[PDB]
Formats: C-alpha cells, sequence, structure tokens
C-alpha cells in the first residue's frame, strides 16, 4: 500500500469533461502515459513499485464495472518519479485475457515505465476517459485497448508535476 496509492483510489469521477483550462487539458487527455512527456521537461523518469500481482474481482471494485467479469486480473500499482521527486501515482488493471500474444509482456515490465514507445506492436486505442478529482489534485482513468484487448489505467498528478 502507501499513501498516494489511498488518495488515487478516491478520485471522484464526472461523467462529462470539464471546460478547464486549455494546457491543463493538454496534459490530461494525452493519448499516451506521462513517461516521455515528463522526460521531456528535461527529468529522468522512475518507477518504484509499489505492487504486481494477480489478484480476483474483490481486490478492483472501482475498475470491475468497465472491464469484462473474468476469475483473475493483473494489477500494477506504482509511483513514478522525477529525477528522484514524486510526481504521479498510477494503477493498472488487466483482466487476464488481455494477456495473450503480445499483450503477455504487460506482466513482465516491472520497473521499466509504461508508454506507447514500447508497444509498437499492436494497434492502441482509447474508448473512454474521464477525469477526476480529490482534494485539489487532478487524476484520470481510461480504457485502452491493445489490439482490441482492454486494460483499465488510472493516474493521479501529484502537486510536485508540473500540472500545478
Amino acid at each position: 500500500s502507501h499513501p498516494a496509492l489511498t488518495q488515487l483510489r478516491a478520485l471522484r469521477y464526472s461523467k462529462e469533461i470539464p471546460a478547464l483550462d486549455p494546457q491543463l487539458l493538454d496534459w490530461l487527455l494525452l493519448e499516451d502515459s506521462m513517461t516521455k512527456r515528463f522526460e521531456q521537461q528535461g527529468k529522468t523518469v522512475s518507477v518504484t513499485m509499489i505492487r504486481e500481482g494477480f489478484v480476483e474481482q474483490n481486490e478492483i471494485p472501482e475498475e470491475l464495472p468497465l472491464l469484462p467479469k473474468e476469475s483473475r486480473y493483473w494489477l500494477r500499482e506504482i509511483l513514478l518519479s522525477a529525477d528522484g521527486e514524486p510526481w504521479l501515482a498510477a494503477r493498472t488493471v488487466v483482466p487476464v485475457s488481455t494477456l495473450s500474444g503480445p499483450e503477455l509482456a504487460l506482466q513482465k515490465l516491472g520497473k521499466t515505465p509504461l508508454g506507447r514507445y514500447l508497444f509498437t506492436s499492436s494497434t492502441l486505442t482509447r474508448d473512454f476517459i474521464e477525469i477526476g478529482r480529490d482534494a485539489g489534485l487532478w487524476g484520470r482513468r481510461s480504457r485502452l485497448r491493445l489490439s482490441g484487448k482492454p486494460l483499465l489505467l488510472t493516474e493521479l498528478f501529484l502537486p510536485a508535476s508540473p500540472l500545478y
């Protein structure tokens, strides 16, 4: 567990995207994880692994309504740091049926940070994104498809990040 992941789990989402200033929407609707955009700020990015493993439905109560109902899921919870400073917390939930073919590598990522630069083989698409907030902080959750196979990605932007 970790205090940033506990705050991530409390985000409250709105069905409709709020009319935020453009600079902030540009960051939140980005069509990729934040890895390369944070590197773009002139920073080295590293992952701190908070939890990785197969879990059952009882452990993903918030993501379950957006994904197929299956017996098991791959859960990945990390902290991403820019030059040693935490900038973001993220939680990814993958139905085990998405872990087939090339997508099985999502399982062995470890501390490599997620990003489109790594999945040049599959067709990547997003069929849903919502923005959320909890006490001054922004976050978002999306349903991405690799080769048509779904996964849920939730990100929380910590106050030290460039969105604030």
